[PDB]
């Protein structure tokens, strides 16, 4: 199904700790996954069951400046 | 954003490093291609496309395992 999801970019290290505090410490979201990249640039993507999840994660989750939030979709 | 024609390629973290180093070699049937990645073994791999066109030449011409799960589809970016 396309799925809702946002993916985080930044600095490997960064999104490594982000992950981490985002599986201990929120709420909102469906699965994330490891930090992934296509070099210290990486990617985590973070699922949703609906926009209106991705939507409450939006609102409440705290994510740093200096990584990037690229809201989309990807088939999974 | 564009909608991105891919496919996701699941299987075994060890067969998947594998074809992924294959697959480095036929980079011209192929846009990019992921590191190894899984949802917090069971990795994934990503590839990429310019075209569909490109997608079926890729799908037509490379060997993929029976163990790895070819998944076709797409992703915004």
């Amino acid at each position: 199904h396309m799925t809702p999801i946002i993916h985080l970019k930044g600095d490997r290290n960064s999104l490594k700790c982000l992950r981490y505090r985002l599986r201990k410490h929120s709420d909102h979201y469906r699965d994330i996954s490891s930090t992934w990249h296509w070099e210290k640039t990486g990617i985590l993507t973070v699922t949703y069951h609906s926009e209106t999840q991705r939507t409450k994660f939006l609102n409440t989750v705290a994510i740093p400046d200096s990584v990037q939030i690229l809201v989309g979709y990807m088939t999974m």
